[PDB]
Order: C-alpha cells, then structure tokens, then sequence
C-alpha cells in the first residue's frame, strides 16, 4: 500500500521539478538571442550558458539535473554582473522579462526540491524494512 503510494508521491514531486527545468532550458535560446543583440563579444558567458543548457538537456538523474541547474544559475548570475557593463541590455524589456521568468523558475525549483527531497526521505525510509532507493535533488562535487 504505502510503497506504491510513497513511490507515487516521489514521482509526482519529481515531475514538478522536471517541468521547471524544462521551462528553464526552453527560455535560454531567447535570452542568448537578446544578449547577442547588445553584446556580441561576451562569447565566453554565452558559451557557459549554452553548455549548462545542454547539461540540463542531457541529465539522466536527479543529481545530474541539480548539478546542471547549479551550473546554469551560476552562469546566469555571472551574466547579470556582465550586463552592468551594458546599460541598454540591462534596461531591455525582453532581457528583464526573461531574467525575471528565469528567477521565478528557480524560486519554484527551490520549493519543489524541498517537497521532492521530503518524499524521497519517507520513501527511502519505508523501503528499509521493484522499489529502489531514490536520489535526492542535490548537486554533488
Ligand atoms: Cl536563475
């Protein structure tokens, strides 16, 4: 009874995370386009962003997706510091709307990660008495 239903919860909370990560990856091409419009010579940061998108696209496991998401968040923070050198970019409405949507997704991921890891703990705890231990959403070193 409980294993099936606890497994069920783990999976439903996981899809909340996946839905946000997918939206994150989806917004990235538009962002890159907007940045290139104002700052074509900031190639390193645009590459870092593209790389983290691909990592997110290829992630197989919760740990890999979390690591990929942290790489993205870090590259987004670095983009924002760089944007200070480009006032017209910093003021661009599409750029602001996009960094705001991206921050919103990440803030959602924060909540959804706590719900997921809560369901992972109950689940893993129950199985310690077809049902495999699940990974926590967290980036390892
Ligand atoms: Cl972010």
């Amino acid at each position: 009874h409980h294993l099936v239903s606890l497994e069920q919860e783990v999976q439903e909370k996981y899809s909340q995370i996946q839905n946000q990560l997918q939206r994150r990856a989806d917004l990235i091409p538009n962002l890159v386009e907007t940045v290139k419009g104002y700052a074509a010579h900031e190639k390193e940061i645009l590459e870092e962003i593209a790389n983290a998108r691909a990592k997110l696209i290829g992630a197989k496991t919760p740990q890999e997706s979390a690591q990929a998401d942290a790489e993205l968040s870090s590259a987004l923070s670095r983009l924002l510091a760089i944007a200070e050198n480009y006032p017209n970019l910093k003021a661009d409405a599409n750029f602001r709307q996009l960094m705001d949507e991206l921050a919103g997704t990440e803030n959602r991921i924060a909540v959804a990660r706590r719900d997921y890891n809560e369901a992972v703990k109950k689940y893993n705890t129950a199985i310690k008495k077809g049902f495999e231990e699940k990974q926590y959403f967290e980036a390892k070193p």
